[PDB]
């Protein structure tokens, strides 16, 4: 089996794994809907109560199942339970990562683009609503945002042809493997994310207009509001925020610790990346979005923007606030340039889970399981690309119930099934140090108890809207992604067959 040649290689790539665009684009949004620091408590606590019990959970699984070469749910989950029902439970595991690859690959692309554009100053020019038009503009002109009636996007030449290299990309990195792949980009990736974020932290700080400065964003988001702590919408969306945060619930990170050896610690490495994670989203990328938009806007303003689009504050709002500023072409180009190292070290993350099923179950060499898994992914994006609204439903139903809904299954079948105290002895076995008593507790009753009240009144409360007041077209795409469950399926009884033969 491949293994990660270095600790601080292993740290890197799993931060590489949660640090992403939901840091920066996906946060921002959350928070400014959700009353800023309405939102943080819910937020701290899941962190607290999920995000940090699930992440070595799954560490655990990934180590268990890399020992006797099994990378993946499908395999691992019928580890734990030699049950037919948990392979095809973990197929899930699969699915996740491989529909939410579908639709972020094609968002890490637009920054791409975007970091292109803005070197090369082929961006627009201000002569409120003045300044953000020609941006909205831009972005609508690069996607092909529907115009007219037809539910149809129309992207750019040049989006395509990004979103080709973007793939050419990822590819270049998978084909090389773990250690010198995966590994060695990631020591590359992480310290310029780091400095780069910085850098427009400090540089988004000196902003002042009018309307305000960087701070009255800062304290709109860090100002504890206790009248809303009753709402579920927000503990619906602090949860989510939590699982797709630390990429949890996507069989990505478990799939990453089947390459750590049978012996090497997962509790203090595990901790460590959940938590260099949590200071990149809170600090980093609370620090940037927000503040700068509160700043020329203020805190009214800046809130409605983010309830008009979850993409209007990081390709609109941040570029045409840039624009203002000495520079601000540039600025608009070190943005787009770690959205995209942010992306890419969390795109190679949610394809690996599917080379590596190729490669463990099926048997397929490295090339052949990257090539695969890449035009399987490239050939379905097409969807996401020219379908309106086919990118929220894949997120949505994938990217957000799915994960939480998976989190809870994983935790289930390792803490309930395969025996609570055997879980917990594969948790904390090898350790650095040991994971406190108190979260045994957690694991077993709390977090099982508070994820499966979350889901009751999620599917009762939300999911009927989604399901019978959106557009038709919604369901060519629920059609192909149930497709893609049925496929993968069907390559699970494939395997099973060929491990026989
Ligand atoms: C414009 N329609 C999309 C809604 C939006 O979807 C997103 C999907 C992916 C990401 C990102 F970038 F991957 F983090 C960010 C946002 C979203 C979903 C859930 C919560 C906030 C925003
Ligand atoms: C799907 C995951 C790899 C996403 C990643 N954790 C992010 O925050 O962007
Ligand atoms: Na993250
Ligand atoms: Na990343």
């Amino acid at each position: 089996r491949e293994h990660w040649a270095t600790r601080l290689g292993l740290i890197l790539a799993m931060a590489g794994n949660a640090v992403g665009l939901g840091n920066f684009l996906r946060f921002p949004v959350q928070a400014a809907e959700n009353g800023g620091g309405a939102f943080m408590i819910p937020y701290i606590i899941a962190f607290l109560l999920v995000g940090i019990p699930l992440m070595w959970i799954e560490w655990a699984m990934g180590r268990y199942g890399g020992a006797q070469g099994h990378g993946t749910t499908p395999a691992i989950f019928y580890l734990l339970w030699r049950n037919r029902f948990a392979k095809i439970l973990g197929v899930f595991g699969l699915w996740i990562p491989l529909v939410v690859a579908i639709y972020y690959v094609y968002i890490e692309s637009w920054t791409l683009g975007f970091a292109i554009k803005f070197l090369v100053g082929l961006v627009p020019e201000p002569p409120p609503d003045s300044i953000l038009r020609p941006f909205k503009e831009f972005l609508y002109s690069y996607i092909g945002v529907p115009k007219g009636d037809e539910p149809i996007l129309k992207p750019s030449l040049f989006a395509y042809i990004v979103f080709l290299i973007t793939m050419f990309i990822n590819v270049s990195i998978l084909i090389r493997g773990i250690s010198k792949g995966i590994e060695r980009f990631a020591k590359i990736a992480m310290p310029t994310l780091f400095i780069l974020a910085v850098f427009l932290v400090i540089r988004v700080f000196l902003l002042e207009t009018p309307n305000g400065t960087a701070a009255d964003g800062l304290n709109f988001l860090w100002t504890p509001d206790f009248e809303k702590l009753k709402d579920p919408g927000v503990w619906i969306a602090a949860v989510g925020q939590i699982f797709f945060t630390l990429s949890l619930g996507f069989g990505a990170i478990i799939t990453y610790a089947s390459y750590v050896r049978k012996d090497q610690d997962i509790v203090l490495s595990g901790l460590t990346a959940a938590t260099l994670n949590e200071k990149a989203e809170v600090i980093l990328g609370g620090s940037i979005s927000i503040p700068a938009a509160v700043a020329f806007f203020g805190v009214a303003n800046a809130v409605a923007i983010a309830k008009a689009g979850a993409f209007n504050l990081g390709f609109i709002t941040l570029p045409a606030i840039f624009s203002q500023t000495a520079g601000g072409t540039f600025l608009g180009f070190l943005w787009f340039f770690l959205l995209f190292f942010a992306g890419l070290t969390s795109s190679i993350a949610i394809m690996q889970p599917m080379i590596a099923f190729l490669e463990d179950e099926l048997k397929l060499s490295r090339k052949h399981a990257v090539l695969w898994t890449a035009a399987i992914v490239f050939f379905s994006a097409h969807l996401v690309m020219f379908l309106n609204k086919s990118l929220d439903e894949m997120d949505f139903w994938a990217g957000t119930i799915g994960v939480v809904f998976f989190g809870l299954t994983e935790l289930i079948i390792f803490f309930w099934i395969f025996g609570a105290d055997k879980a917990w002895e594969e948790i904390n076995r090898g350790g650095i140090i040991k994971v406190p008593r108190i979260y045994y507790y957690v694991m077993r009753y709390i977090t099982p108890a508070f994820l499966a009240v979350l889901l009751v009144v999620w599917a009762r409360e939300y999911i009927p809207k989604i399901m019978e007041e959106t557009h038709w077209t919604v369901w060519i795409t629920r059609f192909y992604i149930i497709g893609l469950f049925l496929f993968l399926t069907f390559l699970v009884f494939l395997a099973e067959r060929r491990r026989n033969h």
